[PDB]
């Protein structure tokens, strides 16, 4: 052991980090009145309608 | 592991942020005397109207 001989040093290291994520959403409120246009062979309704406002430019 | 021969060093990384959205609103308020146009074959209205007003310049 000697003249330094068996003296001894040594470091290591590691990391690691991941992630991720998501989302989604959406809302609408309001009120239409549609028409019954097709009445299906057990009694279902079929509707369809549309509602068209023009307030000063558009 | 002599001589630095064995020592290394390393670093990485990523990054990503998406995201967006959209709305839409609209309101009316008032009152307006219309008039039946027509009458359809299962007793509905057609209704039609019109207001104008003239105040000072348009």
């Amino acid at each position: 052991f000697g003249n330094s001989r068996a003296d001894m040093e040594a470091s290591g290291g590691n990391s690691f980090n991941g992630k991720g994520g998501a989302n989604a959403s959406n809302t609408f409120s309001g009120t239409l009145t549609v028409t019954v246009d097709q009445v299906l062979a057990n009694g279902n309704l079929h509707v369809v309608g549309e509602k068209q406002i023009a307030i000063n430019q558009g």
